[PDB]
RNA sequence: GGGCUCGAAGACGAUCAGAUACCGUCCUAGUCUCAACCAUAAACGAUGCCGACCAGGGAUCGGCGGAUGUUGCUAGGAC
């Protein structure tokens, strides 16, 4: 048994989706979220910080009284 | 002292209205070196020297520290 917590399952899903795979370059202001660099050169993102930031963004979004005042847009085809 | 080459000056051949030029041909000084002078250049980064702070990134030269795997090589060298 040992049912996983919400954070556990969320991070498992993120790993399944490869959310933790960065690029070969790191922005100096994104370094605080990167865990370490692998021998290949791809930076590994700290999924705990990603989950915490997702929770923080949800906290910010929920406080908007009218959801119609929020606009979400994606330039790339994948995120549309 | 050297004097190959190129080549101020000079002399010719062209072009041109003229052509003391640009183009072509032959050449003196010079161009090289030694001894002694000269002390000037858009001698430019058109940007004094010393010292402190001040964003990010990838390359590159020299030295050094660490890790790691190869080398038709001799712990080292190359990566
Ligand atoms: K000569
Ligand atoms: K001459
Ligand atoms: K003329
Ligand atoms: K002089
Ligand atoms: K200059
Ligand atoms: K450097
Ligand atoms: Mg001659
Ligand atoms: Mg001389
Ligand atoms: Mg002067
Ligand atoms: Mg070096």
């Amino acid at each position: 048994g040992r049912t996983l917590s919400t954070k556990e399952a969320d991070i498992q899903m993120m790993l399944a989706a490869e959310v933790h795979l960065g690029t070969k370059n790191c922005d100096f202001q994104m370094e605080r979220y990167v865990f370490k660099r692998r021998n290949d050169g791809i930076y590994i993102i700290n999924l705990g910080k990603t989950w915490e930031k997702l929770q923080m963004a949800a906290r910010v979004i929920v406080a908007i009284e009218n959801p119609k005042d929020i606009i979400v847009q994606s330039a790339r085809p994948y995120g549309q």
